[PDB]
């Protein structure tokens, strides 16, 4: 259940007569109110339709008209909230409304709300879908990262939240909304390991929150490596990410078995650069505080695990979160060094700002003592992914054709998107070194895809994909910069596809 | 038949009573002799593969040996080429292969040679389609373009290819050959149009080379339209692209009625922007020179055209060259104008380098009045594509789902690929303007994209695609530098099958 502060309930009573501080209904534009509104607008003897003939209302997306007591309801407020004129809406639109909603009940001082949207229509989405969609976006709208803040804002009254549902439709909005809030749990952690500053969020923390939540979870296991073993095991591009900070490095290792012995596990492989200034490769200072984002490959393994472990699914999962900061000193990396990676193959790095894919690299070699079904990396990679696609679309890459769709299709269902770029033989030399086996960088084209080709060197033992988040893991500037949980979403839904 | 200095033959003859100037066969690399080689060493006796045993050729792709005359053979040389060590080439490896045997043909005396390469295979290609990948190869392999040298080099010996098949293969071989030489006319035309310096080819001088191909081809009509027609037909943005240049815009507009008048017409619409300087907002100098290959979508569809009009295809087709210069002057369009688009919607143009899309939407509603079944634009868009895909994979969006999959598909077959990204409706708010319907231009992030966004408001009529060329439309640097007539190879395949 979500851990936020909301209970999140489903019944299948009639609005008119429900007790609660506020009734949620919605009101289209210009079309005739939907059975529900009609209903208790009814029970009122017309109140309603009275107050909206005034026009206060265009029932435009997302807009909204609060009421007090109306006559014959059990309801203290009425929230009234517009639906657009579109016999169906997108996720979009879906979205805003709820957003809409809750940013209304937040400022209320009602102890709970009743939603009563089930006449509302989402392209492509049954109950279900609609449920997730909808219990997702509330639950992770209720998300606050405050503890640096000496001034914290007054708790929400707000703790209880009503679906209103058929009961033919209940079972399934009540699924819906159990996986939504895991998701959103799990996506609170990830924000949470995200938005930490990273004098507080170095690898040995990240070792100390796993095993945290193994001792939440008793079904997960961890193990963290140290310096010492990475060095034993052959890491070799790995330990030279990490050796220019006082910060130790760490791989942690999470382990869950929800399905029997047999069944091959899935890896999920998050680039953990606690902090990254480029190295000797420095950054620009301009913005350089989002690079505390750069361990959000990890986190977002972090989170899907906490969903994964709330839901109980039946499949494997394993986790390798490897973790380091990149720091500029007397002893760092130096471009034109070359390494040997755990896999054997020697790397030149030319550039030290390209470090994520050197600690994945070697994990991704690691990845391949579990004879995985499908091994899935996530990571903060590259500033071209930005340029290809954006903040609302993750880069996919993979060397198989099927977990390719099935990532593509998790992400569509979730409204967590991605989109695959492709990983042509011709772009490989790219990385052609006169001296090494691999450069760690190509040219200025086609930066996304150079680094999804540097990666599948690694990955040629098992099903492997990509996905380059850079864009989507976190909001720049404004109100609402941090880190945002994706993609949580998308990787959850794989595995509950996967855990049928 | 192709135009460049090349007769290609297909003939079923056996190559060891062949009369040529070099036989040209391959050679496996740790494997046995194939059976045309195999036949012509039985042929001499032995000779070829006491040659082979002292092991000068390894036989990789691309190697050569090179023998003069051979017992009881008519061909004067023998050129080995090897073929490496698979059962089966891919396409670069079998391109590879044959600018090899090309690169060295052009260097003999010989007046022809033959190709006894039959035995080899290439994956997922049968007879046609391996025609059509070697022939073009070779035949755009002979493309020189040094009318501005005073010192030229020798003219060629080679004047005749013979391709050796199977009398059950013939037909199919005869058929790719005769396909191959219509596509790399059109590319040598389009490369020749790319190439030309920008104050010789400016938008009259395409006028005028439209106006040529006419007199060529009786099929093709061409009406080209000035600035005063222009503006008759509210083109404000296409102008307002023209108005800082003492170059006169033009649109040239082809028709080719190959289809019974009952066929609805597909459409190609170019981006002729002979020289593109950014206007006000200025480009730097380093490496602007290239900016003469900003009409290479104008000259694409100027080479599908001529390849089309060679084959005689069965379909109806028009093509729309927005033909203007970029240049900045005391009466140059600047940051912040806002004009009055032909469909009405106006624009705020905030940044005067992105004026193939101020061109190309004009063209877009012009486009409407022929009632197309597809429209597709091409255009050297954005410097994003590249960082995007790269050199090697022109960018496509569009807004019909099996348009997208059709013109993929031409490029898979084509071997001039091209990649779909999305033009999801999150995307289109970054076009926002607070003055105007739309902005000229989006962000930073998700520039190949925004670009198309920009083109879809103007095609919402009609099944439309969009093909961003940037990266794949010439080669920046080195002894290679110069237009490469792509996307002709995938738009003509395209064609091909729209015409079966
Ligand atoms: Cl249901
Ligand atoms: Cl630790
Ligand atoms: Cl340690
Ligand atoms: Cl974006
Ligand atoms: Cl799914
Ligand atoms: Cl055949
Ligand atoms: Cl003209
Ligand atoms: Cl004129
Ligand atoms: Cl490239
Ligand atoms: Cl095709
Ligand atoms: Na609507
Ligand atoms: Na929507
Ligand atoms: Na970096
Ligand atoms: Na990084
Ligand atoms: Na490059
Ligand atoms: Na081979
Ligand atoms: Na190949
Ligand atoms: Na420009
Ligand atoms: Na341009
Ligand atoms: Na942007």
């Amino acid at each position: 259940y979500f851990q936020g502060g909301m209970e999140f309930l489903v019944k299948s009573v009639r609005p008119e007569t429900l007790k609660t501080a506020t009734l949620v209904l919605a009101v289209g534009e210009g079309r005739k109110l939907g059975a529900s509104a009609k209903a208790v607008d009814d029970a009122t003897g017309g109140a309603i339709s009275a107050v909206l003939k005034r026009g206060d209302l265009a029932g435009k997306v997302g807009q909204t008209l609060l009421l007090q007591s109306l006559p014959n309801l059990k309801a203290e407020r009425v929230l009234l909230v517009g639906a657009g004129k579109e016999r169906e809406l997108g996720d979009r639109q879906y979205r805003k409304l709820a957003s809409a909603v809750l940013s209304t009940l937040k400022g209320l001082a009602g102890a709970d709300a009743a939603l009563a949207l089930g006449d509302l229509a989402v392209k492509g989405r049954g109950a279900h879908a609609k449920a997730r969609l909808l219990v997702e976006t509330l639950a992770d709208g209720l998300y606050v990262f405050d503890r640096y803040k000496s001034q914290k804002a007054e708790p929400l009254k707000l703790k209880k939240l009503t679906l209103l549902a058929d009961k033919a439709d209940s079972a399934a909005v009540e699924q819906g909304s159990k996986e939504a809030q895991a998701i959103a749990n799990g996506m609170a952690l990830t924000r949470d390991l995200g938005n930490l500053p990273p004098n507080v969020c170095h690898p040995t923390f990240l070792g100390e929150q796993a095993k945290g939540l193994a001792k939440e979870f008793k079904s997960l296991k961890v193990e963290v490596l140290d310096e010492k073993k990475l060095r034993e095991l052959g890491m070799g591009s790995f330990l030279a990410v990490a050796q220019g900070s006082d910060q130790p490095p760490r791989l942690i290792i999470l382990q869950y078995n929800g399905a029997k012995k047999d069944q091959a596990p899935h890896v999920l492989v998050g680039k953990g650069i606690t902090f990254d200034t480029g190295g000797i490769s420095l950054k620009p200072g301009l913005g350089m505080d989002e690079m505390k984002f750069d361990m959000c490959g990890a986190a977002s393994v972090f989170g899907t695990f906490r969903a994964v472990l709330e839901l109980q699914l039946p499949i494997n999962l394993v986790g390798l979160l490897a973790c380091a900061e990149n720091m500029p000193s007397g002893g760092a990396t130096r471009p034109g060094d070359i390494v040997t990676t755990m896999s054997g193959q020697t790397v030149e790095i030319l550039n030290t700002d390209a470090e994520g894919r050197l600690v994945l690299c070697d994990a991704l070699t690691y990845a391949e003592r579990f004879k995985p079904q499908s091994v899935i990396d996530i990571a903060t990679l590259t500033g071209a992914c930005i340029v290809a696609l954006g903040s609302n679309t993750s880069g996919l890459m993979g060397n198989n054709e099927a977990l390719v769709r099935q990532l593509l299709k998790a992400g569509e269902f979730a409204d967590d998107r991605a989109w695959q770029l492709p990983l042509f033989d011709e772009y490989q030399e790219q990385l052609d070194s006169p001296f090494a086996d691999i450069a760690n960088i190509g040219g200025p084209k086609a930066g996304t895809i150079t680094a999804g080709c540097f990666l599948s060197r690694f990955a040629k033992k098992y099903h492997w994909a990509h996905l380059d988040i850079a864009g989507t893991a976190w909001i720049s500037g404004g109100k609402d910069k941090g880190a945002t949980g994706r993609p949580v979403p998308l990787l959850t839904q794989y595995l509950l596809e996967r855990a049928k």
